[PDB]
């Protein structure tokens, strides 16, 4: 009875998808499993998997392109596109097995409040230029340190943002009580709607398709080929507004996310009862 180590990264919603994967694989396989909540950020999480410190996590196809691959290819705004070079660049560079991906986009969102934009006229990244000297932002590190980040809206947009660096879990909060204007939303987040805040448009389309995955080694496939069925019964599955509100009840209800992920998976068929 192996134990596999199911990571997700920061947030309520890879602890949801990590909950989801241990109740597939305890219930349809031989194993059991350990949900790793907020184990780190894309790059420990990457490291520790290629390690074997964890097993799966769930990554997503645009990270895979943008900050896994190196050098990062130059992929399209299609989301089975960007699947496939991410699925066929991590088993070239890392020898990792890339499941199918899910339904919804998780993506990079440059969000203001909804009194910011109607103030000073914000509805796309490239209106930022505009007041990019009066507000202050507030973006996670790896954000910053990331291509298809700040670095990006700096590369792209041409955008030299007063930038103060965040943890994940303040960002929110800070935006809401005015200590920063600008934030680096994702885009099926429960704070989203609950702080008013308004997403700009990515008029340059900085950021590619992120539709999240389960990531693991080709080894452990190898050892255990039942995990690819298994964990493919949510591919193509998950809506944005479905994610949101598991979110939604994790990260603000405060329900447990083994139970949120267990009930969702229950009414959509996924799991026995
Ligand atoms: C889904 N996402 C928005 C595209 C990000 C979110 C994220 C980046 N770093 C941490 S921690 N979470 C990602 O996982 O790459």
């Amino acid at each position: 009875k192996e134990n596999l180590i199911i990571a997700g990264k920061a947030g309520p919603e890879p602890e949801i998808l990590a909950n989801m994967y241990k109740l597939l694989i305890e219930e349809n396989t031989s194993m059991t499993a350990t949900v790793k909540p907020n184990f780190g950020t894309t790059s420990f999480l990457y490291e520790a998997l290629k390690k074997g410190d964890i097993d799966i996590y769930p990554e997503f196809t645009g990270t895979v392109t943008e900050s896994l691959l190196q050098p990062s290819p130059k992929v399209s705004h299609e989301p089975e596109q960007v699947y496939q070079v991410a699925r066929d660049g991590i088993a070239k560079q890392d020898h990792l097995a890339y499941l199918k991906p899910m339904s919804y986009q998780n993506t990079y969102a440059v969000a203001v409040p909804k009194k910011i934009a109607q103030e000073y006229g914000l509805k796309t990244i490239s209106d930022l230029k505009k007041v990019e000297g009066q507000l202050k932002a507030g973006f996670t590190l790896e954000f910053n340190d990331r291509e298809d980040g700040n670095k990006g809206l700096q590369s792209m947009y041409g955008l030299n943002l007063n930038v103060a660096t965040m943890q994940p879990a303040l960002r929110y909060q800070a935006i809401h009580s005015g200590d920063i204007q600008i934030t680096d939303a994702y885009s099926t987040d429960a704070e989203l709607e609950r702080y008013d805040l308004q997403v700009l448009e990515d008029d340059k389309q900085l950021f590619p398709p992120y539709q999240g995955a389960p990531l693991m080694k080709e080894a452990l496939l190898k050892k255990h080929p039942e995990l690819e069925r298994v964990l493919n019964t949510l591919a193509g599955k998950i809506t944005e507004s479905q994610m949101s509100q598991l979110n939604y009840q994790v990260g603000v209800e405060g329900k447990s996310a083994k139970q949120v992920a267990k009930e969702f998976l229950q009414e959509q068929g996924l799991l026995k009862k």
